């Protein structure tokens, strides 16, 4: 379909109860699925749960880099009741590593997901991404901020959609210079999607 945004699908990721629940049963603030395509993982994360802070709106770094109406959005809103689920791809925009925001880490220093800062640190080479700023780039090799997935909840049901996003993904084997590019299949795309719950301290 194309009802999501400027040509995407409207995707249903998860009912607010399904996420709620597995906060409260396993704390596990973050929900894998795979958008727009099936072999582009992502995830969800509840960033009130994973950092004790109220956190409603971040910004999109990359307003005016690409064409409107995806790159005229100036900010993302979290969503459902309260306000506070975003979500990003999970793979590295340096060089395709995929992203363990599963590991739930104390340091900002560890590959992981630094709950407290809500920085998700890759492994091959040390990027930092820092969620709560947008995907922003704060420490490693990252030419550009990690893409955020635009997320639109369903007052009436409580679902949770995936509907665009910011940017496109990691450039692999097919080149991605807008985020409609997200929709071309590149075969070297063969990410898999962790089982929810997925989380582990690391
Ligand atoms: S692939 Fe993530 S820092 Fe290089
Ligand atoms: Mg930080």
């Amino acid at each position: 379909n194309t009802d999501g945004l400027a040509g995407f699908p409207r995707y249903k990721v998860a009912n607010i109860q399904q996420v709620q629940q597995q906060i409260k049963s396993s704390g596990c603030a973050v929900y894998f699925f795979a958008y727009p395509l099936t072999d582009e993982p992502c995830f969800l994360v509840d960033l009130q749960a994973l950092t004790g802070q109220q956190i409603t709106e971040i910004p999109n770094p990359y307003y005016g880099k690409y064409a409107g109406p995806l790159g005229q959005i100036q900010t993302i809103k979290g969503v459902g009741p309260n306000g506070t689920i975003f979500a990003f791809s999970d793979v590295c925009v340096h060089l395709g590593c995929q992203l363990p925001a599963q590991v739930i880490v104390s340091s900002e220093s560890d590959p992981g997901l630094y709950a407290k800062g809500a920085d998700l640190h890759c492994p091959c080479h040390g990027s930092i991404y820092a969620l709560k700023d947008g995907g922003v780039v704060v420490s490693g090799p990252a030419p550009r901020p990690l893409p955020i997935v635009i997320l639109d909840y369903d007052s009436s049901t409580g679902d949770i959609y995936a509907v665009g996003t910011n940017a496109p993904y990691f450039s692999a084997g097919i080149p991605r210079t807008t985020p409609q590019d997200n929709l071309l299949y590149d075969p070297r795309y063969s990410y898999s999607v962790p089982n929810n719950p997925s989380c582990s301290n690391g």
